[PDB]
């Protein structure tokens, strides 16, 4: 119950709009440093909504 790091985080360029998915999008493990280099990109907000969706109780 984590993200488990090997997952692919969909990222979106907040300036441009380019959304990266699949292997175009970085590994969650590299994502931390990857975003540090380019704050232009951030995580996909719908992926965050997906985490909102992911719940453990009713």
């Amino acid at each position: 119950l984590d993200v488990d790091l090997e997952t692919r985080i969909p990222v979106i360029n907040k300036v441009d709009g380019t959304l990266l998915v699949g292997e175009d999008a970085p590994r969650r493990a590299e994502l931390e440093m990857w975003l540090q280099g380019h704050p232009e990109f951030a995580v996909d907000p719908r992926f965050l909504a997906y985490m909102e969706d992911r719940r453990k109780q009713k």
